[PDB]
């Protein structure tokens, strides 16, 4: 009971290098709450593997089987199978969806995967439906599959399979593709993904998740908060308590068309350059982030939005430390939500050996203890950025 501690762990963190390399045992097996692993994937309408050394084959103990060992140290942790993302696209969702014989075809692939490979659920990350059929249908792959849910629980007398969905904080997109309380009611749960309002796919700086939307902002834009999506869901009736909310241990960069106009929404030429681990132009996980306040890096707190940004030279990322997670989590109690998510605890402070608070995941670690009021250990202190770096 209490709030939700939300994890998502992403397979393709196995490959990357030095620092930045994390397996399934990197995971305190009493950090989260939940994880949920990304991704599995559809091959012929039916529920599968993304790469084969997710499976467990021959001598050799695939990643499925390594993140749910960690239930063995906590019998208490729920682990799901999420099935979508951004490089499965929405094609196959659209044709899996269309017709109730794909869905069935799915449903019950899905049921003994899950069971066969310990599995306590399943996560939708259709990204995203969008139009009239699409918005009928996905609730009604919803239904179904809760439906069948329920019926296998009681026929093999074991907890109900989960079922929860992540889901866009764009009022378009939420409009679109979204039939808020039945979606919401099919739902155990609904994962929140409060984060990408900005990036490099705009002219100007923005930051990737602020909890208000700036002063500066035009008049449509100031609907891209967290704090707007998430009452937004609410009123168009997902309860409060199935809320949780998403939370960044990444931030997005851009590259200023100056580097003296270097306040949010200021021009940008385009994506900050890329990490040295995570590889990806306007994109930095938050042990990155550090690394660049810790060499010479300017911070700024803007206390409209309730977040910090980061300059050196031309390069500008918005993201989030503990400071901005921890009013995050009060505003969470504050409104009543269901818990946090996150994106991702492959990209926290895990080694704890980084950001220079010698603590392994500091922003994560500070979600549990406001949220669920265990302590981070005893002399873990958040890092003062403010002083640390420049300004």
């Amino acid at each position: 009971d209490g709030y939700k501690i939300v994890c998502y762990y992403t397979n393709w963190s196995q490959y990357r290098t030095k620092i930045g390399k994390f397996m399934p045992e990197d995971i305190q097996p009493e950090l989260c709450t939940h994880i949920i692993f990304a991704f599995g994937w559809l091959k012929k309408g039916k529920l599968s593997s993304f790469e084969s050394n997710d499976e467990t084959k021959d001598g050799k103990t695939g990643l499925y089987d390594r993140i749910n060992a960690l239930k063995k140290a906590n019998p208490k942790l729920k682990t799901l199978l999420a099935i979508g993302g951004w490089s499965f696209g929405t094609q196959k969702f659209k044709e899996m969806s269309a017709t109730r014989y794909a869905r069935q075809t799915f449903i019950y692939s899905a049921i003994p995967y899950l069971r066969d490979r310990n599995f306590d659920g399943l996560d939708i990350d259709w990204l995203y439906p969008k139009g009239g059929d699409d918005k009928k249908n996905y609730v009604l792959l919803l239904k179904e599959l809760r439906e069948a849910f329920e019926a296998e629980a009681q026929e093999v007398k074991k907890p109900r399979l989960l079922l929860t969905a992540a889901v866009p904080v764009g009022p378009d997109n939420i409009k679109s593709g979204y039939d808020v309380p039945a979606v919401a009611s099919y739902l155990d749960f609904i994962n929140l993904m409060a984060y990408d309002f900005h990036g490099k796919w705009e002219r100007e700086t923005g930051h990737n998740a602020p909890l208000y939307a700036p002063s500066s902002d035009s008049e449509w834009r100031k609907q891209l908060s967290v704090d707007h999506a998430a009452h937004l869901w609410v009123k168009l009736g997902a309860p409060k308590e199935k809320l949780i909310i998403g939370m960044p241990t990444y931030g997005r960069t851009f590259t200023l068309s100056n580097p003296n106009n270097f306040k949010v929404n200021s021009p940008a030429s385009g994506g900050g350059k890329a990490g040295e681990y995570t590889k990806e132009s306007g994109f930095l996980a938050y042990y990155e982030v550090c690394e660049i306040l810790r060499n010479g890096g300017a911070y700024v707190w803007d206390d409209e939005m309730k977040v910090p940004y980061a300059i050196h030279g031309d390069q500008w990322v918005g993201f989030d430390d503990e400071k901005s997670i921890r009013n995050k989590m009060r505003w969470i109690k504050d409104n009543s939500f269901g818990g946090a998510m996150v994106w991702t605890v492959d990209m926290d402070d895990f080694s704890g050996g980084v950001c220079g608070g010698n603590v392994k995941y500091p922003l994560i670690g500070a979600m549990r203890e406001e949220l669920r009021g265990i302590s981070r250990g005893k002399d873990a202190k958040d890092v003062d950025w403010a002083s640390v770096a420049a300004s």
